[PDB]
């Protein structure tokens, strides 16, 4: 069940941004959004895929455990922040693509396909290269599907050990306060091409008081300078809801 | 493992007219540093820092259902208005909801509680003085050094408990999160104490920065609640000058 909320498009139009925000309280059974159509529209997950990839890496033994260190071989990487040894949380937080590309290669297509089916992850299409399907491939997932996926993770209901889900959940904490904890992951596919904008994401959940809120936000983007909006718009909306 | 004294840290202590100790250990080198080797080994009431092992014991014995259990408020007034509400495990640890943990301690029982503190090698392992207050006003005592050893075991999931339960308690202890580091910690406060017998204030935890991990334990004598904030500001100042957080 998805209900549209008009008091949210104000944050979007004010920034001339085409996007959607999905917020669900207690569970993914009842969610609110600014655009019913876009809430379920599927987009390339980009780095938000690091969440299922981390779980699958742990489940398959590819990632030995939570204390696994991902050694930098000294070879140049796309971002300087990636050129260094990294822990799992570290690789997730700085969005170290090469680390996850290697995890993907070791997981292999058969196991990758198998897990995306068990996780009901978007269109489950991993074609185009085992180390880049979530970056430039055909994999697509919606904001609503993202929330359902995160809820299962929160509840330890994904097909994986609770241990491994707990490990990934801690690696996703991005904000801690006395009253609440925020688990999230950002994503950016790029600026896209003419007539075909890229997508920017921010998904996760908020554990406030004894309640829990699952959210997923994405927007069309053709200029990296607009990136900050993937967090500001959603944060503003959740602030007006007294969630954070 | 090793420990070295660095009296230069006393700087932050004098500037605030505080008598206390800070123990900071680097996991990779397994070496620790402290402003005072003597106080580092002195044992004090763990106070609310005991909620860490207590929470672990609660999950292990089944007293605590799971990470999602909600501790409902019975409505009966409590020592602090902050505790008068329904709380999650994390919520109860963050606000130090004593009543919540006294209930847990009671359900656990002396025999089992004693067993786990033995397995955990927790301080003096003395729980006499009331199963529901031995860590608040009882005879239980633990040093700053023992605290970091305990926390390292928890970090490495090496405590005599399921990894799942240690993981649950570990996320409950998250107090600060940044792209470059994650801080796990728990404060402690016994009271203002008496004449020539001040209370004790604690701040223990660990920092996961880059691929290094820093375990810390801090305590100080306290006679006035106004100085309470010092339990965090002093250690924070030290770890900042060390470029840790
Ligand atoms: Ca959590
Ligand atoms: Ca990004
Ligand atoms: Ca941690």
């Amino acid at each position: 069940s998805i209900t549209e909320n008009t008091s949210w498009n104000k944050e979007f139009s004010a920034e001339a941004v085409n996007g959607v925000f999905v917020l669900c309280k207690s569970s993914s059974k009842s969610c609110a959004t600014n655009d019913l159509a876009r809430a379920s529209k599927e987009y390339l997950p980009a780095s938000t895929f690091k969440i299922p990839n981390a779980i699958i890496g742990l489940e398959t033994g590819v990632i030995k455990n939570e204390h696994q260190v991902f050694k930098w071989d000294g070879k140049p990487r796309a971002m300087k922040q990636w050129e260094r040894d990294l822990t799992l949380r570290g690789a997730i937080q700085v969005s170290a693509v090469p680390v996850f590309q290697q995890i993907a290669r070791e997981v292999g297509e058969v196991r990758m396909q198998k897990y995306l089916k068990k996780f009901s992850y978007g269109n489950q299409n991993i074609s185009g290269g085992i180390d880049k399907f979530w970056l430039e491939g055909q994999l697509r997932i919606s904001a609503v599907n993202q929330v359902e996926f995160l809820e299962s993770l929160y509840l330890n209901k994904l097909s994986a050990s609770k241990e491994n889900q707990l490990i990934v959940k801690e690696a996703l904490v991005t904000e801690a306060a006395p009253e609440y904890l925020v688990h999230s992951k950002t994503g950016f596919s790029g600026v896209g091409t003419e007539s075909n904008p890229g997508v920017a994401w921010w998904v996760g959940w908020v554990e406030k008081e004894t309640e829990v809120y699952f959210f997923a936000f994405n927007m069309d983007i053709d200029n990296e300078s607009k990136l900050p909006l993937r967090k500001s718009i959603p944060t503003k909306i959740m602030e007006s809801e007294g969630i954070i």
